[PDB]
RNA sequence: GGCUCGUGUAGCUCAUUAGCUCCGAGCC
């Protein structure tokens, strides 16, 4: 919720803050 | 193009930290 909230960049590219 | 990769104080679900989109190194 209220946070970076992203995970992947749209193709399993992930986000890892 | 296209994929992987990756916080980019880049968006949506804003409670939920992952799942989709953006695009740079790489080949060219």
């Amino acid at each position: 919720g209220r946070r970076k909230k992203r995970g992947t960049r749209g193709k399993g590219r992930k986000i890892h803050y």
